[PDB]
């Protein structure tokens, strides 16, 4: 152990053992309830230029979205720090991430030879699209967003990770549970350091570029809350699935 005197001699300490199970058990949580895995720039449609608050494309990204809130539940699910939490705590969290999360699944899917993002693995959007069809300037920082995390040149297990300090997150109203809540999280961002430390990216100051990039994850997902609203008035009731209403109020 010792973190601190580590740190302070200049080495770059690499996961103990016991991060390297942490890491072993969130990486295959992402990588299992990723739509497509590794195989998605081939498995997906591009939506047509005319679908273009735009009505057909808002309801096109009402069908596929029950699927992908549901998607995060399981990633989560399968963290047992998730589980040994209370059942109000665990709604709490979730409904407090699941932007944050699909999100980021989508900005780390940005391609840009067509300026696009895939969502849940089969559907590619352009800005317009996504921004016309409800998202407003939040489809612009997610866009943003996935063009700057190309260079972050980040792996499943950095992305899950990001996951789950997102998902571990102390401080949403309502929580029972705080204490432990932030110490679950602490215990993923020193693994999720440690790992970077191993990874050796070549890009100088490469943790507290990444920590800005959670900040940015929560502002998308704060905005989303604004946006829904925004869109209880324009589009009906009828036409948002009953799992999108209810993690979004
Ligand atoms: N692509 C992700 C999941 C993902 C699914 C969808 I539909 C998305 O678009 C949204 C989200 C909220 C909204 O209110 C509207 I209107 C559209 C995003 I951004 C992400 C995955 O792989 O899990």
């Amino acid at each position: 152990h010792m973190e601190e005197l580590q740190k302070s001699i200049g080495h770059k300490p690499e996961p103990t053992d016991e991060e390297w199970e942490l890491i072993k058990t969130v990486t295959e949580a992402h990588v299992a309830t990723n739509a497509q895995g590794s195989h998605w720039k081939q498995k997906r449609k591009f939506l047509p230029e005319d679908i273009g608050v735009d009505l057909e494309a808002f309801s096109h990204f009402t069908k596929i979205i029950t699927p992908a809130i549901t998607r995060v539940v399981d990633f989560a699910k399968k963290l047992p720090m998730f589980c040994e939490l209370p059942c109000e705590d665990q709604i709490i969290l979730l409904k407090g991430c699941c932007m944050e999360i699909m999100s980021l699944r989508a900005a780390v899917r940005y391609d840009p030879e067509s300026e696009t993002l895939t969502l849940n693995g089969e559907m590619a959007v352009t800005r317009g699209q996504l921004k016309n069809g409800g998202l407003g300037v939040v489809s612009d920082a997610i866009f943003d967003l996935g063009m700057s995390l190309s260079s972050f040149n980040l792996d499943d297990t950095e992305v899950a990770l990001l996951q789950a300090v997102l998902l571990m997150s102390s401080d949403r109203p309502g929580l029972a549970c705080v204490e432990r809540i932030e110490k679950y999280q602490d215990s993923f961002l020193l693994a999720f350091e440690h790992y970077i430390n191993y990874r050796k990216h070549h890009v100088t100051h490469f943790w507290p570029k990444l920590l800005m990039k959670v900040t940015d994850l929560r502002m998308i997902g704060a905005c989303h809350a604004s946006r829904f609203l925004h869109m209880k008035v324009e589009c009906p009731t009828e036409l948002f699935p009953p799992l999108f209403l209810e993690v979004f109020e």
